[PDB]
Protein backbone atom coordinates (compact mmCIF):
# COMPACT_ATOMS: atom_id res chain seq x y z
CA UNK A 1 0.00 0.00 0.00
CA UNK A 2 1.12 3.74 -0.38
CA UNK A 3 0.25 4.25 3.46
CA UNK A 4 3.31 1.83 4.51
CA UNK A 5 5.98 4.06 4.08
CA UNK A 6 4.68 6.87 6.62
CA UNK A 7 3.90 3.48 9.03
CA UNK A 8 7.47 2.95 9.73
CA UNK A 9 8.41 6.60 10.42
CA UNK A 10 5.04 6.75 12.53
CA UNK A 11 6.54 4.33 14.80
CA UNK A 12 9.89 5.84 15.12
CA UNK A 13 8.49 8.91 15.85
CA UNK A 14 6.53 9.75 19.60
CA UNK A 15 5.01 12.84 18.50
CA UNK A 16 2.93 11.79 15.65
CA UNK A 17 1.97 8.84 17.76
CA UNK A 18 1.08 10.95 20.93
CA UNK A 19 -0.77 12.94 18.59
CA UNK A 20 -3.33 10.23 16.68
CA UNK A 21 -6.36 9.28 16.67
CA UNK A 22 -6.67 5.81 19.35
CA UNK A 23 -8.83 2.83 17.95
CA UNK A 24 -10.78 0.77 20.11
CA UNK A 25 -9.48 -2.48 20.34
CA UNK A 26 -11.55 -4.83 19.23
CA UNK A 27 -11.74 -2.79 16.32
CA UNK A 28 -8.13 -3.52 15.75
CA UNK A 29 -9.06 -7.02 16.59
CA UNK A 30 -11.76 -7.43 13.72
CA UNK A 31 -9.01 -6.38 11.16
CA UNK A 32 -6.90 -9.12 11.88
CA UNK A 33 -10.30 -11.49 11.69
CA UNK A 34 -11.11 -10.14 8.05
CA UNK A 35 -7.21 -10.67 6.87
CA UNK A 36 -7.12 -14.32 8.33
CA UNK A 37 -10.64 -14.94 6.11
CA UNK A 38 -8.89 -13.82 3.14
CA UNK A 39 -5.14 -15.20 4.42
CA UNK A 40 -7.26 -18.66 4.00
CA UNK A 41 -5.22 -19.22 0.91
CA UNK A 42 -2.22 -19.88 2.97
CA UNK A 43 -1.01 -20.08 6.83
CA UNK A 44 0.89 -18.25 9.15
CA UNK A 45 -0.43 -17.72 13.06
CA UNK A 46 -0.57 -14.72 15.02
CA UNK A 47 2.45 -15.47 17.16
CA UNK A 48 4.58 -15.01 14.54
CA UNK A 49 2.75 -11.66 13.47
CA UNK A 50 3.51 -10.62 16.72
CA UNK A 51 7.40 -11.57 16.49
CA UNK A 52 7.33 -9.34 13.35
CA UNK A 53 5.58 -6.53 14.66
CA UNK A 54 7.96 -6.55 17.49
CA UNK A 55 10.88 -6.71 15.37
CA UNK A 56 9.67 -3.90 13.96
CA UNK A 57 9.16 -1.82 17.06
CA UNK A 58 13.21 -2.53 18.00
CA UNK A 59 12.77 -1.43 21.13
CA UNK A 60 16.49 0.11 22.34
CA UNK A 61 16.66 -0.99 25.72
CA UNK A 62 14.20 -2.88 28.43
CA UNK A 63 12.61 0.17 29.33
CA UNK A 64 11.85 1.37 25.88
CA UNK A 65 9.88 -1.62 25.73
CA UNK A 66 7.74 -1.12 28.77
CA UNK A 67 7.23 2.52 27.34
CA UNK A 68 6.15 1.13 24.27
CA UNK A 69 3.39 -0.91 25.57
CA UNK A 70 2.31 2.13 27.59
CA UNK A 71 2.41 4.11 23.95
CA UNK A 72 0.73 1.16 22.39
CA UNK A 73 -2.03 1.27 25.21
CA UNK A 74 -1.18 -3.13 26.05
CA UNK A 75 -0.44 -2.33 29.86
CA UNK A 76 2.13 -2.13 32.23
CA UNK A 77 4.96 -4.49 31.71
CA UNK A 78 7.25 -6.13 34.78
CA UNK A 79 10.31 -7.21 33.79
CA UNK A 80 13.41 -7.62 36.18
CA UNK A 81 16.10 -6.10 34.35
CA UNK A 82 18.82 -7.04 36.97
CA UNK A 83 17.94 -10.74 36.88
CA UNK A 84 18.12 -10.04 32.64
CA UNK A 85 21.72 -8.94 32.93
CA UNK A 86 22.61 -11.22 34.96
CA UNK A 87 20.65 -14.77 35.29
CA UNK A 88 20.03 -17.59 33.29
CA UNK A 89 16.20 -18.11 31.60
CA UNK A 90 13.57 -18.71 31.76
CA UNK A 91 12.72 -15.42 32.67
CA UNK A 92 9.12 -14.48 33.73
CA UNK A 93 7.66 -11.37 32.47
CA UNK A 94 4.07 -10.16 33.98
CA UNK A 95 1.69 -7.84 32.22
CA UNK A 96 -0.75 -5.96 34.17
CA UNK A 97 -3.83 -4.32 32.33
CA UNK A 98 -3.71 -6.12 28.73
CA UNK A 99 -6.08 -5.26 26.16
CA UNK A 100 -9.13 -8.03 26.06
CA UNK A 101 -9.41 -8.13 29.85
CA UNK A 102 -13.11 -8.30 28.85
CA UNK A 103 -12.67 -11.83 27.96
CA UNK A 104 -13.44 -14.50 29.65
CA UNK A 105 -11.53 -17.95 27.97
CA UNK A 106 -9.50 -21.05 29.50
CA UNK A 107 -6.99 -20.75 27.69
CA UNK A 108 -3.88 -17.68 27.48
CA UNK A 109 -5.97 -15.54 24.67
CA UNK A 110 -2.34 -13.24 24.33
CA UNK A 111 -0.80 -14.84 21.64
CA UNK A 112 0.11 -11.71 19.51
CA UNK A 113 1.67 -10.00 22.16
CA UNK A 114 3.64 -13.14 23.10
CA UNK A 115 5.12 -12.42 19.81
CA UNK A 116 5.67 -9.06 19.87
CA UNK A 117 7.74 -9.76 23.05
CA UNK A 118 9.78 -12.41 21.50
CA UNK A 119 11.02 -10.11 18.83
CA UNK A 120 11.13 -6.88 20.53
CA UNK A 121 13.59 -8.79 23.08
CA UNK A 122 15.70 -10.24 19.91
CA UNK A 123 15.98 -6.74 19.07
CA UNK A 124 17.23 -5.56 22.28
CA UNK A 125 19.81 -8.71 22.72
CA UNK A 126 20.12 -9.96 19.68
CA UNK A 127 19.47 -13.38 20.06
CA UNK A 128 16.43 -15.46 19.95
CA UNK A 129 13.88 -15.85 22.23
CA UNK A 130 10.44 -18.03 22.58
CA UNK A 131 7.93 -16.73 24.82
CA UNK A 132 4.69 -18.64 26.27
CA UNK A 133 1.93 -17.34 28.11
CA UNK A 134 1.23 -19.65 30.65
CA UNK A 135 -1.05 -17.29 32.74
CA UNK A 136 -3.98 -15.02 31.69
CA UNK A 137 -6.43 -12.36 32.67
CA UNK A 138 -8.57 -14.27 30.55
CA UNK A 139 -9.00 -16.97 33.30
CA UNK A 140 -9.68 -14.56 36.03
CA UNK A 141 -6.04 -14.30 37.09
CA UNK A 142 -5.03 -10.80 37.78
CA UNK A 143 -1.79 -10.63 35.51
CA UNK A 144 -0.49 -12.28 32.42
CA UNK A 145 2.59 -14.14 32.78
CA UNK A 146 4.66 -15.54 29.76
CA UNK A 147 7.54 -17.24 30.75
CA UNK A 148 10.59 -16.84 28.52
CA UNK A 149 12.99 -19.49 26.74
CA UNK A 150 16.45 -19.93 24.75
CA UNK B 1 -7.29 -17.82 16.93
CA UNK B 2 -8.75 -18.40 19.93
CA UNK B 3 -9.87 -14.44 20.36
CA UNK B 4 -11.99 -14.57 17.08
CA UNK B 5 -15.45 -15.51 18.69
CA UNK B 6 -14.98 -12.35 21.33
CA UNK B 7 -13.99 -9.68 18.52
CA UNK B 8 -17.64 -10.63 16.62
CA UNK B 9 -19.74 -9.82 19.85
CA UNK B 10 -17.12 -7.15 20.78
CA UNK B 11 -18.11 -5.06 17.75
CA UNK B 12 -22.08 -5.40 18.66
CA UNK B 13 -21.51 -4.18 22.14
CA UNK B 14 -21.33 -1.17 22.40
CA UNK B 15 -20.15 -0.80 26.34
CA UNK B 16 -17.55 -3.10 25.35
CA UNK B 17 -16.48 -0.61 22.29
CA UNK B 18 -16.62 2.34 25.22
CA UNK B 19 -14.84 0.50 27.90
CA UNK B 20 -11.94 -1.14 25.93
CA UNK B 21 -8.21 0.03 25.33
CA UNK B 22 -7.69 2.84 22.70
CA UNK B 23 -4.49 1.96 20.16
CA UNK B 24 -2.65 4.37 18.63
CA UNK B 25 -4.00 4.34 14.56
CA UNK B 26 0.00 4.14 13.67
CA UNK B 27 -0.20 0.53 15.49
CA UNK B 28 -2.74 -0.20 13.76
CA UNK B 29 -1.40 0.39 10.39
CA UNK B 30 1.90 -1.67 11.49
CA UNK B 31 -0.27 -4.66 12.04
CA UNK B 32 -1.57 -4.45 8.18
CA UNK B 33 1.81 -3.73 7.04
CA UNK B 34 3.06 -6.80 9.01
CA UNK B 35 0.83 -8.90 7.81
CA UNK B 36 0.69 -8.21 4.23
CA UNK B 37 4.87 -9.11 4.61
CA UNK B 38 3.65 -12.72 5.73
CA UNK B 39 0.53 -12.14 3.15
CA UNK B 40 3.54 -12.09 0.05
CA UNK B 41 2.46 -15.86 -0.55
CA UNK B 42 -0.39 -14.63 -1.82
CA UNK B 43 -2.81 -11.32 -2.70
CA UNK B 44 -5.57 -9.44 -1.52
CA UNK B 45 -5.75 -5.48 -1.41
CA UNK B 46 -6.90 -3.03 1.38
CA UNK B 47 -9.74 -1.57 -0.56
CA UNK B 48 -10.71 -5.19 -0.58
CA UNK B 49 -10.43 -5.70 3.37
CA UNK B 50 -12.51 -2.59 4.27
CA UNK B 51 -15.38 -3.97 2.27
CA UNK B 52 -15.28 -7.10 4.20
CA UNK B 53 -14.58 -5.04 7.39
CA UNK B 54 -17.91 -3.20 6.31
CA UNK B 55 -19.64 -5.76 5.89
CA UNK B 56 -18.88 -7.38 8.93
CA UNK B 57 -19.65 -3.88 10.64
CA UNK B 58 -22.90 -4.56 9.47
CA UNK B 59 -24.80 -1.01 10.37
CA UNK B 60 -28.43 -1.03 10.23
CA UNK B 61 -28.67 2.81 8.63
CA UNK B 62 -26.67 5.21 8.09
CA UNK B 63 -27.14 7.10 11.16
CA UNK B 64 -25.33 3.72 12.85
CA UNK B 65 -22.77 3.98 9.87
CA UNK B 66 -21.69 7.71 11.27
CA UNK B 67 -22.30 6.63 15.16
CA UNK B 68 -19.90 3.44 14.15
CA UNK B 69 -16.91 5.83 12.43
CA UNK B 70 -17.51 8.16 15.23
CA UNK B 71 -16.69 5.10 17.81
CA UNK B 72 -13.84 4.06 15.76
CA UNK B 73 -12.55 7.49 15.78
CA UNK B 74 -12.26 7.30 12.03
CA UNK B 75 -14.04 10.70 12.05
CA UNK B 76 -17.21 12.68 11.27
CA UNK B 77 -19.21 11.17 8.12
CA UNK B 78 -21.39 13.65 5.66
CA UNK B 79 -23.63 11.76 3.86
CA UNK B 80 -27.05 13.20 2.80
CA UNK B 81 -29.84 10.60 3.46
CA UNK B 82 -32.37 12.62 1.64
CA UNK B 83 -30.59 12.34 -1.39
CA UNK B 84 -29.56 8.75 -0.78
CA UNK B 85 -33.28 8.13 -0.52
CA UNK B 86 -34.58 9.56 -3.41
CA UNK B 87 -32.24 10.79 -6.25
CA UNK B 88 -29.30 8.04 -8.09
CA UNK B 89 -25.84 7.44 -8.33
CA UNK B 90 -22.87 9.06 -7.77
CA UNK B 91 -23.48 10.26 -4.27
CA UNK B 92 -20.69 11.79 -2.27
CA UNK B 93 -19.60 11.16 1.11
CA UNK B 94 -17.45 13.47 2.94
CA UNK B 95 -14.40 12.50 5.85
CA UNK B 96 -13.62 15.25 8.21
CA UNK B 97 -11.22 14.74 10.82
CA UNK B 98 -9.91 10.94 9.55
CA UNK B 99 -6.97 8.45 10.69
CA UNK B 100 -3.34 9.63 9.19
CA UNK B 101 -4.28 13.58 8.94
CA UNK B 102 -0.14 13.92 9.58
CA UNK B 103 0.41 11.68 6.01
CA UNK B 104 1.34 14.61 2.73
CA UNK B 105 0.54 11.86 -0.14
CA UNK B 106 -0.26 13.14 -4.19
CA UNK B 107 -2.77 10.54 -4.12
CA UNK B 108 -5.21 9.59 -1.61
CA UNK B 109 -4.95 7.20 0.90
CA UNK B 110 -7.92 5.93 2.30
CA UNK B 111 -8.41 2.66 0.87
CA UNK B 112 -9.41 0.66 3.44
CA UNK B 113 -11.49 3.32 4.61
CA UNK B 114 -13.18 3.51 1.19
CA UNK B 115 -13.96 -0.07 1.03
CA UNK B 116 -15.47 0.21 4.39
CA UNK B 117 -17.94 2.34 3.19
CA UNK B 118 -18.24 0.12 0.48
CA UNK B 119 -19.62 -3.07 2.36
CA UNK B 120 -21.27 -0.62 5.09
CA UNK B 121 -23.28 0.32 2.35
CA UNK B 122 -24.40 -2.55 1.14
CA UNK B 123 -25.12 -4.15 4.37
CA UNK B 124 -27.95 -1.25 4.84
CA UNK B 125 -29.28 -1.27 1.59
CA UNK B 126 -28.50 -4.70 0.08
CA UNK B 127 -26.80 -4.42 -3.09
CA UNK B 128 -23.26 -3.35 -4.23
CA UNK B 129 -21.30 -0.19 -4.44
CA UNK B 130 -18.40 0.73 -5.56
CA UNK B 131 -16.22 3.90 -3.42
CA UNK B 132 -13.51 5.94 -4.28
CA UNK B 133 -11.84 8.18 -2.64
CA UNK B 134 -11.55 11.73 -5.08
CA UNK B 135 -9.90 13.76 -2.54
CA UNK B 136 -7.73 13.26 0.23
CA UNK B 137 -6.93 15.29 3.89
CA UNK B 138 -3.20 13.48 2.60
CA UNK B 139 -3.31 16.28 -0.63
CA UNK B 140 -3.89 19.52 1.89
CA UNK B 141 -7.91 19.07 1.45
CA UNK B 142 -10.08 19.75 4.37
CA UNK B 143 -11.90 17.01 4.02
CA UNK B 144 -11.68 13.22 1.92
CA UNK B 145 -14.17 12.88 -0.52
CA UNK B 146 -15.71 9.63 -1.62
CA UNK B 147 -17.50 9.17 -4.99
CA UNK B 148 -20.05 6.04 -4.08
CA UNK B 149 -21.30 3.96 -7.58
CA UNK B 150 -23.48 1.15 -8.97
CA1 LIG C 1 17.48 -8.54 14.76
CA1 LIG D 1 17.84 -4.61 14.66
CA1 LIG E 1 -25.05 -8.52 2.52
CA1 LIG F 1 -26.44 -8.67 6.22
CL1 LIG G 1 -9.37 -3.92 25.21
CL1 LIG H 1 -4.24 8.99 13.09
ZN1 LIG I 1 -3.16 -12.74 28.74
ZN1 LIG J 1 -8.47 10.57 2.68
Amino acid sequence: EKIFPDILEAIRNEEIIKESKKIPMPYFGLFALVIFDKVKGSETSLYEIGEEFGKMLSPKNIEELKKIFKLMNFGDLEIDENKILLKNPPYKIKLSNPPYQWVSKEEPIHDFIAGILAGCLEEIFYYYFVVNEVECVSQGKDKCVFEVKE
